[PDB]
């Protein structure tokens, strides 16, 4: 439950431990879990 607003997996910006998850199938953007 660290999803500060999104995050793209093309990198990292969520707390540690919250891995950033992509929205679904073939997409880049997300949002921390």
């Amino acid at each position: 439950g660290c999803a500060g607003k999104a995050c793209n997996l093309l990198g990292l910006t969520c707390d540690a431990g919250c891995f950033c998850r992509p929205d679904g199938v073939g997409i880049v953007a997300g949002v921390c879990v």
